[PDB]
């Protein structure tokens, strides 16, 4: 029993953080096989920042301007190159502890853990989801760049974020492992901001489910919604619109509490017109967006 | 920007997990240097826990009775005992992974990682606090005995919990590492409860300047209170009273946010007698109480 925001046993990832220095900023990077990957930013000062060409700067750098530290370990960079906006320093030695991984490229609405790390050390572990406006609600200071984001599936880590930069709301944004943006952000000074966010109707409905599992129940009724009743009440109060792919999704968690998903959805529209007259769900008294149904019967 | 519930990096304690096997119950086993830790309860069949003499159960058993693996490998136990309510099985083989470690019992309101595991392998990290009633709100089901908590510093694992039981409102007890419960419960077959609980009133205040720090201001206000009005205010709202000693050790945070702990009382007084009107603090709807001092700093 009991529901908390769990993180994936961060060790695989731990040991491949390292600390990546260059001119005066030092930064965290990723160490697989023999390969660093860090933000490309990492090559530029302040300064550089209104407009940066990447390229310039890049072509402007050699080997020896990269200090690569894993723990007291000194890596030799013999490579460097830029895949869009991470930078990978090919290093001479391959990373003995590389675990089994993939860079996988995650949807609005998905969580992953964040080993979040100062000067390559790793300095705690959380659970995130990445929001539908394509940030993430992260705890990060300067010097957390380079830390990623990544779910641990059997033996295999796909990585899935790693950080860039904190947007003016103290919201967060990245790229996947690739050196892609999620959402409309850049690597540059400018004025970008986080565009509204949306609630995460299916990952709502999720936690509902294991709050059921755990003994809530006083939100529960005998009402039942067709789907699109649900959808005209999830757009007045700013949640997704709810998919029959959605409820195909929460098929096992409603076969296990005997719960239609759309008895669960008419309970979820009562939460959403009435509040919560003072109760709370799962420890909370707001409704919960960031348990995928997957976290849900992981921990259930 | 940004605070999470964090926990620390597992990685260290992960390779210190391992399976006991014991007749037909398998459970999570601490591999130290030559000794393997977990609950005694590992040596009881249902029906013994009525009234179980562990000193017993245990004579009738030897070495060959339990099976020890780390991963794959089969570890050779050569010695058994019993510390308390921990089983200590010592093995032929030093956990090569050993980190610097100590054993240290917590106190109620101190936070700490928990590394869920079931079959001694780590399923996820997560942060709790010891209740004042001495009682965990964890996430634990069946097979996860031996799973334990720990604070890092710097290099050293401090391991403060080992999991042994969940009690009949969902909520977990369990002993520090030389086999001392936390609280008044024992490993065997009663009507045992979690006695009433209380707020921790010094970890709230903590949050709150976690929550100033972050941007968050709308509860301050220009009021004092004494700490002897305040604490009036706490005790008919079930919160532990605050000494002296807590406003001391909110010190730091009072000076970086230039908010005088008694002022920051007040609009914790205020929050308790007027609610919130719906507004949130740190992304909660509910005064958390989850987070010590400690724990604001080394996040923000
Ligand atoms: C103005 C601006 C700053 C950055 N920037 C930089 C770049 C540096 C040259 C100032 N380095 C970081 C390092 C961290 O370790 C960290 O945590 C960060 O958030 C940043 C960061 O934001 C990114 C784009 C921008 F337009
Ligand atoms: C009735 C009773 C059960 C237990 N008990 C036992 C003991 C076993 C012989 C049934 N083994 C566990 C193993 C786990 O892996 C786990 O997660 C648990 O919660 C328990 C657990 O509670 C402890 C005291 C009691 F009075």
């Amino acid at each position: 029993s009991g529901f908390r925001k769990m993180a994936f046993p961060s060790g695989k990832v731990e040991g491949c953080m390292v600390q990546v220095t260059c001119g005066t900023t030092t930064l965290n990077g990723l160490w697989l096989d023999d390969v660093v990957y860090c933000p490309r930013h990492v090559i530029c000062t302040s300064e550089d920042m209104l407009n940066p060409n990447y390229e310039d700067l890049l072509i402007r750098k050699s080997n020896h301007n990269f200090l690569v530290q894993a723990g007291n370990v000194q890596l030799r960079v013999i490579g460097h190159s830029m895949q869009n906006c991470v930078l990978k320093l090919k290093v001479d030695t391959a990373n003995p502890k590389t675990p089994k991984y993939k860079f996988v490229r995650i949807q609005p609405g998905q969580t992953f853990s964040v080993l979040a790390c100062y000067n390559g050390s790793p300095s705690g572990v959380y659970q995130c989801a990445m929001r539908p406006n394509f940030t993430i609600k992260g705890s990060f200071l300067n010097g957390s760049c380079g830390s990623v984001g990544f779910n641990i599936d059997y033996d295999c880590v796909s990585f899935c974020y790693m950080h860039h930069m904190e947007l003016p709301t103290g919201v967060h944004a990245g790229t996947d492992l690739e050196g892609n943006f999620y959402g409309p952000f850049v690597d540059r000074q400018t004025a970008q901001a986080a565009g509204t966010d949306t609630t995460i109707t299916v990952n709502v409905l999720a936690w509902l489910y294991a709050a059921v599992i755990n003994g809530d129940r006083w939100f529960l009724n005998r009402f039942t919604t067709t789907l699109n009743d649900f959808n005209l009440v999830a757009m007045k109060y700013n949640y997704e619109p709810l998919t029959q792919d959605h409820v195909d999704i929460l098929g096992p968690l409603s076969a296990q509490t005997g719960i239609a998903v759309l008895d669960m959805c008419a309970s979820l529209k009562e939460l959403l017109q009435n509040g919560m007259n003072g109760r709370t769900i799962l420890g909370s008294a707001l409704l919960e967006d960031e348990f995928t149904p997957f976290d849900v019967v992981r921990q259930c």
